[PDB]
């Protein structure tokens, strides 16, 4: 029921809008960009890309579970792009659908692919903190659960692959690396230099960049950390450890544009996850709450 031509009589100035904001906004701060990206994938990959992540009145609660709490942002870049949206055609373009723009535009503002976005998706009237906690890996995963975690999704291992590549963007806090510090499968020299801002204990929140080598480009570095045990996240790293996805990163390493190309063959999908269309759910006025 999706779309790639759903507002052009309905909100003919909806996507430029979009774009004009998104563009301004990675400006500011290039992180944004990927926590945009990171924000669509936490709502799809709960009960769909629907908004439900984005819900803070008694209808949310996915923003306090364990994989977003303290850690997904942008919401309030989202809620000022919508603002402007609602001005030039209130009621009419949804917060899911939104997100899904804004993620497209904030990967072609750091040098990433361009993609087609469906649209029509609708807002939900709930949310799921219990299926953010079951459906969302965790860093400490290992690449069994992660296969497991994106096939429950109907994402294949190549999805996987290529999607964990939305990290040669972005940042993570110390709490969520500091275990994989200490493992065995990186590299040393790599591990005393995350270990000088990141303790055993305590400066959870201190940050590192994902891609130490392009923090805020869209590129394939972070394949080339991997084959270099320079992955962050202990997750990253379970991609090329003698593992059946390690031919996969080989080639995203060696062909950029088979890496860009299989990212959003990904997202589409990804993005195409259990949309509420038609008349289900609604437009939400602001994305916060439910109308
Ligand atoms: C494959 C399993 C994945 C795991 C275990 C994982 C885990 C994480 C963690 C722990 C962080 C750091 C959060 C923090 O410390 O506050 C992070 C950041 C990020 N993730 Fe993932 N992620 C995964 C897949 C994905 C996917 C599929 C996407 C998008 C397509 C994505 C996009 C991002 C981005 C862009 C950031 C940086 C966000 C920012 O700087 O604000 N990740 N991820
Ligand atoms: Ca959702
Ligand atoms: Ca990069």
């Amino acid at each position: 029921q999706l779309s790639s031509t759903f507002y052009d009589t309905s909100c003919p100035n909806a996507l430029s809008t979009i774009r004009s904001a998104v563009n301004a906004a990675v400006a500011q701060e290039n992180r944004m960009g990927a926590s945009l990206l990171r924000l669509h994938f936490h709502d799809c990959f709960v009960q769909g890309c629907d908004a439900s992540v984005l819900l803070n009145d008694t209808n949310g609660g996915e923003q306090n579970a364990l994989p977003n709490a303290g850690s997904l942002r942008g919401f309030g870049v989202i809620d000022n792009i919508k603002a402007q949206v609602e001005a030039l055609c209130p009621q009419t373009v949804s917060c899911a659908d939104i997100l899904a723009v804004a993620a497209r535009d904030s990967v072609v503002a750091l040098g990433g692919p361009s993609w087609t976005v469906p649209l029509g998706r609708r807002d939900s009237t709930n949310s799921s903190a219990a299926l953010a906690n079951s459906d969302l890996p965790p860093p400490q995963f290992n690449l069994s659960q992660l296969i497991t975690a994106f096939g429950n999704k109907n994402l294949d291992p190549t999805d996987l692959v290529a999607l964990s590549g939305a990290h040669t963007i972005g940042q993570a806090q110390c709490l969520n690396f500091r275990a994989h510090i200490t493992e065995p499968n990186i590299n040393p020299t790599f591990a005393a230099s995350l270990r000088a801002n990141c303790p055993a204990t305590g400066g959870d929140t201190n940050l590192a960049p994902l891609d130490v080598t392009t923090p805020n480009t869209f590129d394939n570095a972070y394949y080339t950390n991997l084959l270099n045990q320079r992955g962050l996240l202990h997750s990253d790293q379970e991609l090329f450890n003698n593992a059946s996805t390690d031919s996969t990163v080989r080639n995203f390493a060696s062909n950029a544009a088979a890496f860009t190309t299989a990212f959003t063959t990904a997202m589409i999908k990804m993005g195409n996850l259990q949309p509420l269309t038609g008349t289900q759910g609604q437009i939400r006025r602001n994305c916060w709450r439910v109308n």
